[PDB]
């Protein structure tokens, strides 16, 4: 299944006692079917309570989502140093090239953040540039000769070897109880918002780039779905956007029709927590949750401007909107004999499975 | 010829006794020379009179042009079905994912439509998503299992196996004379001024507007994305040229537009100057090709191109010009040609001849754009 | 070195005994590393005094910079014709497909022009279309049959062969005192701008697309850096722009921290090369780069910075050092050292952007 990514497709770039960062492989590596989203990479960051994430700037425009816990994200722009207080559900865009560090405020629960990066310059490949540490993460300063650093900073050579040539703990280190306290057009909370879809079978929260200028620069919509146990997300497809969905918590399963994979096309997966599945534009996809627990899934909708969700099944079903004569010629069956199939349901988007 | 595509370069994705849909191959497959229009695909739909095209949606932005016959195009859009009655020379913009169906409201004239597609995901590749059908066409509901479809629309399993197992004639099926009359009775859309321009959404009457270039030897109708809501999203200009028999569209080149020309009706030939391939700069290679109905030739930006019509009958070419904003159409011969505007002393040094030998070369054609052949 | 291009990477498309045009190869030819500037090409034009450059148009957007000499650029866009006299440090935008010829109106100085081209059709490739020429500047009219040219131009076949076959001297030809006749929005004199950064150790001129419209179409900033002898342009990185630097005059060297050529889990390869007149080096987005001038003479660098909108010059040393802005707590856990010890190494440089460096 080219449209499904489990744990074996990730690659840990950061691994410490107090934290880890997993980076998903390029979507154009396995198959060319995902020729789009080639300039998009997916990253997952988790950290222990009262820990510190070393500062670094990226070769990519960064948009992240706070999956669990609370945190303090500090961005360093031109002169101005912005610090923002975020919570579970907040969305922040980090502009490419700016330095950013963050901590885990909370005392007992962890901290999970889902990053999506659009590489500038070379597409599909991004790197983190570390300005601190000489062994644990080498400072790019160490890539310069000593004469250049001595001349630029006007500092003794042995003092440079001392400041950089220390720190071997992690790009995610632990913090003192006091240092966490001192550090604690802005962030956008997706959960604390009027749901675009509201019913007992599911709660859908989405932030479209027309509403918030933070997401307009990348033309990317972030949407979150809380599925009721046993319920399902009815079969539908996006007009123009390609859905990159990541499971935050829970189990279920999804199915999708792909005319590219057939013999002139059954595509499905089990869908557990920590699995990424890509739903391209125009592909009919349906998500069903197990009867035991919920299915909280985060979706990234690339190319969101002009998108229009078409439900294959529901109140606004795209088929029962046809003319009475067109339904007859299509199925080669009388009108009322096929008019009843799409008129039976009354719910919206979310259904029970 | 790297710029000429004939019948062997088309794929018949739809094959029915009442019509066919030939889809052109990707411009990259043969060579990387046409890499500028890699994310574009071509299609040609033919249909017998009084027929029905099954509803479907595409993973690509679609802009179709009616090159022969009349039809009724209906789109469902966002909770508001709209239908349009279009005839010869109408441009229709179908948003990506928007389902669409159409008929051939004529009694004896077959349909003939040219489609240009712009994929929104994987570049250069697209597929049609038929929602209704069993075998031909195949509905994507059959990819979902019976257990999921059961709890989707409150319908039993054995009741679904009867609906999705009936249609098998094809995507272009015959229709009774009243079903054609029902759809073609009323067109659904907000009031618009006529002829339909680009100030509001809906079809565009390309042949109902004054030509940008017009004389005895030919006429050129065009729709630029700058003043067209339907085309501005694509930065694609649609042009049509009715070259008189024995006449020619004189040598010219686009400043930044890449022309994807499709011959609708007539016979002729075209010549183009290409420095990119030239057998290693030995000399310009005379890229000539015979032109008939069904031949598609592409002229990349900056390339001088001339289209000559046969002496027998006119040559009528449909032009898809990608990257149209800021595009200037520079003529190399005739009235207002570009080489004439050079300073006199610059022509003496460029050609290495005195002014008496070169000046009246670009000053001795009273006509503009269209000339005798 | 994937980021450095010597004279062996250029290909001369024009070569006459009065001038030549060396065209840099594709940035994506050797490796897929410089994919961010795949749709950009570089070219250098040198011309003897009192010479003429044959007219032509390109299937590419053209932004040229005059590095040395006097000249005048003549363009013929929509019907009307414009002719601008340009000198040292002028920026001229040329729309794709608009013909352009020029001359070196100086009587002694050679005309040196640095071109950057953005192909408007097939990415990474372009060609020059000569209309008024003969054999060596081969006119594209020769690609059409004489029956077509005769009907469209209304000119006899014998005269067409006589005109489109005479010229064989090349694209750059000497012109004898007809210069005065061929020289009698708009250019941007970069050197006549106030430097964005200026001290004793260097001056930085720049023309951002947000302030000039002409560049706004390419999202391309043109920058110049006159670094004093022995001095250096301190380690910095562009937030978004990919810099394509060309050494106009002088000697020196540059260093860059590239984590893509690391060949390790999370390292930074040391990219370095000597700088001399004609060397082109590319500093991708986010890459810390430092340029150092030779101790004898100055080092003058012209920079084409693709993707300039929203770009910021983050300096890693000097007055506006980015690391100094960090909070004292953040400085400690990052270095695993006391906050008081790490501050001394980033506050010890008083100068901005330009510093000395001799060892
Ligand atoms: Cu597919
Ligand atoms: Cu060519
Ligand atoms: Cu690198």
């Amino acid at each position: 299944n080219p449209y499904v990514f489990q744990d074996e497709h990730f690659e840990s770039r950061v691994k410490t006692e107090e934290g880890r960062v997993q980076v998903l492989e390029n979507f154009t590596k396995r198959s060319r079917l995902l020729s789009g989203i080639e300039n998009f990479r997916l990253a997952i960051l988790e950290a222990n309570p009262h820990t510190f994430i070393s500062p670094a700037h990226f070769d990519a425009e960064l948009v992240l989502f706070v999956a669990k816990g609370r945190a303090t994200i500090t961005m360093v722009r031109e002169e101005k140093r912005e610090s923002f207080n975020v919570e579970h559900g907040d969305i922040i865009r980090i502009p490419a090239g700016t330095p950013v560090y963050m901590i885990n405020r909370d005392e007992n629960e962890k901290l999970f953040i889902v990053k999506i990066l659009q590489p500038v310059s070379a597409p599909g490949h991004f790197e983190a540039f570390y300005g601190a540490g000489g062994e644990d993460p080498e400072s790019f300063y160490r890539a310069f000769s000593w004469e250049v650093l001595e001349a630029a900073l006007k500092v003794r050579r042995e003092q440079l070897e001392k400041v950089f040539g220390e720190q071997s703990k992690g790009s995610i280190v632990k913090a003192s109880r006091e240092k966490i306290r001192a550090l604690s057009s802005g962030p956008i909370n997706l959960l604390h918002k009027h749901p675009s879809q509201s019913n007992q079978f599911g709660r859908l929260y989405e932030a479209h780039p027309d509403d918030h200028k933070q997401l307009q620069d990348l033309d990317l919509m972030v949407s979150f779905a809380n599925i009721t146990k046993g319920s399902m997300a009815g079969p539908y497809y996006n007009s123009r956007a390609t859905k990159i969905s990541v499971v935050v918590e829970g189990e279920g399963f999804f199915e999708m029709a792909c005319p590219h994979l057939s013999s002139s096309q059954k595509i499905s997966a089990r869908l557990r927590r920590g699995v990424v599945f890509v739903a391209p534009a125009g592909h009919p996809v349906a998500v069903i949750a197990s009867q035991n627990n919920n299915l909280q899934v985060l979706c990234f909708e690339v190319n969101a401007h002009g998108n229009s969700r078409f439900p294959l099944a529901g109140k606004g079903n795209i088929v029962n909107e046809f003319e009475r004569d067109a339904k007859e010629l299509a199925f080669n069956l009388p009108s009322r004999e096929v008019e009843r199939i799409f008129k039976n349901q009354d719910q919206a988007f979310f259904f029970p499975g």
